[PDB]
């Protein structure tokens, strides 16, 4: 039940997802071209069979290059690889959903994506511009209609362009809007949100479990802590005293402890690293386990403080972080 060779958990639609994957976000201005492609190939050699990306990260093509090359080499087959892509805020308009996915398919040079999700529940003004703002720097929004957007997504699955459908950054109310939708064809199988020892998501996780929705934890190591956008007010997760002390009990790092914590609770983790050594390190989480006591010690570290607040959009009608969960 969870080994390096076998670690996929069931999704409610019949498919499965590798409990750990490689995250690929990285600040453009300072990330050398090819770093992503090289990192993805290293991840595959190491044992990863899940990659998390997004067209807006500006390196989706590099993910395709690495996946296609590893298939060409015969290291893996397409069906062995699980790739997750995301529909951005500026693409919520129903008629723009399929064209957006197809563009990503051209970028990857693949026939389908294993998981496609609505990146944020907030709709932004349609266009090529990813971060639309008017002359006065004010954010250009659009009226959201999550049920209409979801229907367009379902049609994408019916056409064979994506295996499983999901969401990201959705709160309880937003999930329920979809779940109780009349004529619902494909239930969301996953909700990707921030999750780690400082923000354990106890109520949302419990809610998702009740509806057989699997949570994928983004920023599982606590983010890169880039001041430009990260809530630096909260202390660096990997420097946590207890996590480090627990690490010495099994000769593992804090990073390895936090990753084991979530996977052991049935939570998918997608740590990002473009460093040869760290990529390998993050994968060594199947040769040990945390005791029931230790899981409770780690859970008690919950501060209910997000490292990713997205405050610039707190004025959007569908901003997901006002509600308790
Ligand atoms: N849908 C959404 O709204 C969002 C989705 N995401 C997704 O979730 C993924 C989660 O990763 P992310 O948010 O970037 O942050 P993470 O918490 O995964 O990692 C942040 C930093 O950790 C470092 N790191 C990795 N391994 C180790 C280690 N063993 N020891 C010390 N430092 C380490 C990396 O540096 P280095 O590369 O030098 O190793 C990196 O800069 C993303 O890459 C993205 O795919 C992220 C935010 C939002």
């Amino acid at each position: 039940d969870l080994s390096a060779a076998s670690h996929r958990i069931p999704l409610s639609d019949g498919n499965s997802i590798p409990i750990i994957g490689l995250g690929t976000y990285s600040e453009p201005k300072s990330t050398p071209k090819g770093a992503c492609a090289t990192s993805v190939k290293v991840a595959i050699d190491t044992g990863y069979r899940h990659i998390d990306g997004a067209y807006i990260y500006q390196n989706e093509h590099e993910v395709g290059e690495a996946i296609r090359e590893k298939i060409a080499e015969g290291k893996v087959r397409r069906e062995d690889i699980f790739y997750c892509g995301k529909l951005w805020a500026t693409n919520h308009v129903p008629e723009m959903v399929r064209p957006t996915l197809e563009r990503t398919l051209r970028v990857l040079q693949l026939d389908y994506v294993d998981l496609y999700i609505i990146e944020v529940p907030m709709a932004f003004k349609p266009g090529d511009e990813i971060y639309p703002r008017d002359e006065n720097g004010k954010w250009l929004y659009h009226k959201s209609n999550l049920c209409a957007t979801w229907e367009a997504m379902e049609a994408c699955k019916d056409a064979g362009l994506v295996k499983s459908l999901g969401v990201s950054n959705f709160n309880r109310r937003q999930l329920e809007l979809i779940l109780n939708k009349p004529g619902l064809k494909h239930k969301p199988v996953s909700n990707q949100v921030e999750c780690h020892p400082y923000f354990t998501q106890p109520k949302l996780l419990k809610f998702c479990q009740q509806h057989d929705i699997v949570i994928t934890a983004y920023s599982p190591l606590g983010t890169s802590r880039n001041p430009i956008w990260v809530n630096v007010s909260s202390p660096p997760l990997l420097k946590d005293a207890l996590l480090n002390s627990l690490g010495k009990r099994y000769n593992k790092t804090a990073a390895q402890i936090v990753l084991r914590f979530n996977i052991q609770r049935g939570v998918v983790v997608i740590p990002k690293s473009f460093n040869l050594e760290r990529i390998k390190e993050n994968f060594q989480i199947f040769d040990f386990s945390l005791t029931e006591e230790e899981m409770k010690d780690i859970e008690a570290l919950n501060k209910n403080v997000r490292f990713v607040e997205l405050l610039m959009w707190r004025d959007h009608p569908e901003y997901p972080f006002h509600d308790e969960y």
